[PDB]
């Protein structure tokens, strides 16, 4: 049998992303739009900084900017927490520790508003170096592929993960961003709590040649594996 959650993702779904951020008192907002195709694990999104210049590097926001679009193959269908929480949705919380620099704390509500999948995010960053790799914009506009290990958090009726992103610094070095994550349902209904597994990510960053606002184009694929 196919569940309500699963059924919401059988075709291409429009996505809206909204982020309000404050990093060391530098306030900013980002909107994003695009589409998700969970059958392929495919996200196509374009983000605009609506407040002017983004005060942090675009790559540092990629993980923050809808795991319900992951491709869970049929044999893993009983392990897809993210879709099982829909349409009421889930809250994704992270702390992202930038090594030798500050940290982001993020809280995102991921839920349907009609036929649109919304990712609504608040991001708070503190303890950054005003001349470091983040506030000083010293990170390259590129991205690595990663596997992220997902575990059930049965007590919390959700999932957790921790993983490392390694941003490339312009001098050839690496800026580590250590991610700690917890997701919990918004509603009171049943969800699927998964066996341990991983999600395989690839992300490609580009620019729209006709866009004069500060922006990022993201093509990302997310696939579950045992």
């Amino acid at each position: 049998m196919v569940s309500k959650g699963e059924e919401l993702f059988t075709g291409v779904v429009p996505i809206l992303v909204e982020l309000d951020g404050d990093v060391n008192g530098h306030k900013f907002s980002v909107s994003g739009e695009g589409e998700g195709d969970a059958t392929y694990g495919k996200l196509t999104l374009k983000f605009i900084c609506t407040t002017g210049k983004l005060p942090v590097p675009w790559p540092t926001l990629v993980t923050t900017f809808v795991t319900c679009f992951a491709r869970y193959p049929d044999h893993m269908r009983q392990h897809d927490f993210f879709k099982s929480a829909m349409p009421e949705g889930y809250v994704q919380e992270r702390t992202i520790f930038f090594k030798d620099d500050g940290n982001y704390k993020t809280r995102a509500e991921v839920k349907f508003e009609g036929d649109t999948l919304v990712n609504r995010i608040e991001l708070k960053g503190i303890d950054f170096k005003e001349d470091g790799n983040i506030l000083g914009h010293k990170l390259e506009y590129n991205y690595n592929s990663h596997n992220v290990y997902i575990m059930a958090d049965k007590q919390k009726n959700g999932i957790k993960a921790n993983f490392k992103i390694r941003h490339n610094i312009e001098d050839g070095s690496v800026q580590l961003a250590d991610h700690y994550q917890q997701n919990t349902p918004i509603g009171d209904g049943p969800v699927l709590l998964p066996d341990n597994h991983y999600l395989s990510y690839q992300s490609a960053l580009s620019k729209d040649p006709n866009e004069k606002r500060d922006h990022m184009v993201l093509l990302e694929f997310v696939t579950a594996a045992g």
